[PDB]
């Protein structure tokens, strides 16, 4: 395992992403912090097995294009044509990089392989060059030929490559990008998204490593949109986070702290997007926790310290289960000096908030404000989903699926069709609690018809039982899962005419692919 190729010769959608995924699969140490892959160690990492070459390929060919990217970061350090190999400056002349191609030119630019450099040398910014495959195409042409004399072009056409390559490789939105270069033949410019993206890569690994078990940050993570909009990333469950392939090494969970447990203070929000909220704002014992309106102000009555013992706190009290029955409701009520056992609780990536005494978990049994919550068999219903996190309001994006088709609301049913930006019925909400609802109809969810058969068609109908079949999440694999049934959102046969989206054992790949859109 050394080489991975890719070429633009009649190059499809799907021999893109069988390179970019198989640059990915070696890229992948077997670790997997919080569900994402993550990258090896460098102090982990022998000078023999620290580097990738991939292969680049071309009609204006002979040779490819050959470049040096670091197993650690995914960096382009160097690159190869024929006896040639050119090489990026660095800050801290690593023992690898040098010695890393013997037997050929070593020449050396006088720039490094960050943005900032690439861009000053190449005259322009990121969203200024087009990308796809025209502009590869020309790329590999002008890093193949390596004409000194040029340069700007040299720089111009790592920033085509390393976005291309590097860049797809760690977010699967920015793949879906150049999915659609191929597919449509255009090119486009890198938008906000894109470059945020690529910005906080280095962030969100960070943020994600250094979360506390449940993968809530301790600060957020500013993204953006397609459109300059804000996006407030909190936790790993956030499902934009679905898109981030693999991180970079920040550290080890539990000079340096192999990674800090953080106790963050969050706002939990569940079905329908209310807020776990300490009923009227009052801390005597035994007064209940129910559902209310998110308050985005910074009343105490609606922020939640998780702390390590498991404790879930607000004020100064715990969030405590008034016993262990299928029934029984949870209050505010003293924390112990030993510490009780009806005042702990994991709070779960996945969204459900457990007591581990009673394995029962946080629910509520009824969708609207002022509901008191209650202890409850787990079901992993949406009823029973819970996000962690300051930014509440629901995330509305399209969710692009087999052949990038885009999700559709058509009344009482859902199915894939070709993506269309004016949507409103293509925009989905993605609520706190699981569930997918359309944009313009809020009282309705993306439902089983039946969670207990396999291929079950998936329709639009009322949320308001909060199901086993109305809650989703969006995993790392790409795919939707339904806990509980361990089953994946499915387009029939991959045959999207059937207007059918189903529920399905994991496969195989392509047709159980999906990206909640940024
Ligand atoms: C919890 O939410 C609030 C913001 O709404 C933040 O905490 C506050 O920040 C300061 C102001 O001096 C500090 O004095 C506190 O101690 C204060 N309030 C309390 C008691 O929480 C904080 O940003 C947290 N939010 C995040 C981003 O996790
Ligand atoms: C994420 O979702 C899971 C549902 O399958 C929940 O439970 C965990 O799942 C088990 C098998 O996947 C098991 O390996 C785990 O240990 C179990 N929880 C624990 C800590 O015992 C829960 O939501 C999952 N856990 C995370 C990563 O939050
Ligand atoms: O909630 C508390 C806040 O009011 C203040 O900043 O003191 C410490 C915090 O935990």
């Amino acid at each position: 395992y050394q080489t991975v190729t890719f070429t633009t010769k009649n190059a499809t959608k799907t021999s893109y992403t069988q390179f970019i995924e198989a640059l990915r699969a070696q890229l992948a140490s077997g670790e997997e912090p919080h569900g994402i892959p993550v990258m090896r160690e460098r102090s982990t990492v022998p000078d023999s097995k620290r580097f990738i070459l991939v292969e680049l390929s071309n009609w204006a060919a002979d040779s490819p294009v050959t470049l040096a990217v670091d197993v650690t970061n995914a960096y382009v350090v160097a690159y190869r044509t024929g006896s040639q190999s050119f090489f990026l400056r660095e800050d801290n002349p690593d023992p690898a990089i040098e010695n890393l191609l013997p037997d050929t030119k070593r020449y050396t630019f006088p720039f490094s392989g960050s943005y900032t450099d690439l861009e000053r040398v190449a005259g322009e910014r990121r969203e200024e060059i087009l990308l796809g495959m025209d502009p590869l195409e020309n790329a590999i042409s002008a890093l193949w030929i390596s004409n000194l004399n040029q340069q700007r072009a040299l720089a111009r056409s790592l920033i085509v490559v390393i976005q291309m390559v590097a860049e797809a490789v760690r977010f699967r939105f920015i793949e879906y990008r150049v999915r659609e270069s191929i597919s449509r033949a255009e090119m486009f410019r890198p938008d906000p998204a894109m470059l945020s993206l690529e910005n906080k890569w280095s962030a969100l690994s960070n943020a994600v490593q250094q979360s506390n078990q449940g993968g809530v940050f301790s600060s957020p993570v500013e993204l953006r949109s397609i459109s300059n909009k804000p996006v407030y990333v909190g936790s790993v469950s956030d499902r934009v986070i679905s898109g981030l392939a693999i991180m970079l090494f920040i550290c080890r969970s539990t000079n340096d702290d192999t990674c800090a447990d953080p106790e963050p203070t969050v706002r939990i929000s569940g079905r329908n997007g209310l807020c776990v909220r300490v009923r009227d704002g009052k801390y005597n014992n035994g007064n209940p926790i129910q559902l209310w309106p998110c308050k985005q102000n910074s009343d105490v009555n609606q922020l939640w310290t998780l702390r390590r013992d498991g404790t879930i706190r607000s004020n100064g009290k715990c969030l405590t289960t008034n016993g262990y029955s299928a029934g029984d409701y949870v209050m505010i009520y003293d924390c112990r000096t030993p510490v009780t056992a009806a005042s702990i609780w994991q709070f779960w990536a996945n969204g459900t908030i457990i007591n581990p005494q009673s394995a029962l978990v946080l629910s509520a049994e009824s969708g609207n404000p002022r509901t008191t919550l209650t202890v409850q068999a787990d079901i992993y219903a949406s009823r029973q989903g819970w996000l962690a996190g300051n930014n509440t309001e629901p995330f509305v994006t399209s969710i692009v699926g087999f052949n990038d088709l885009c999700m559709q609301a058509n009344g009482d049913a859902m199915w894939v069709v070709e993506c269309e930006s004016s949507k409103a019925e293509q925009k989905w909400a993605l609520y706190p609690d699981g569930s997918i609802r359309p944009h313009q109809d809020r009282d309705r969810c993306l439902t089983s018809t039946d969670n207990h058969s396999q291929g079950s068609i998936i329709i639009i109908s009322s949320c308001s039982p909060g199901s086993e079949g109305q809650r989703w999440v969006f995993m790392n694999d790409g795919t939707i899962l339904n806990l509980k049934n361990g089953l994946v959102m499915d387009v029939k046969g991959s045959d999207p005419s059937l207007h059918q989206i189903i529920i399905w054992p994991a496969t195989g790949k392509p047709n159980q692919k999906w990206l909640p859109l940024l």
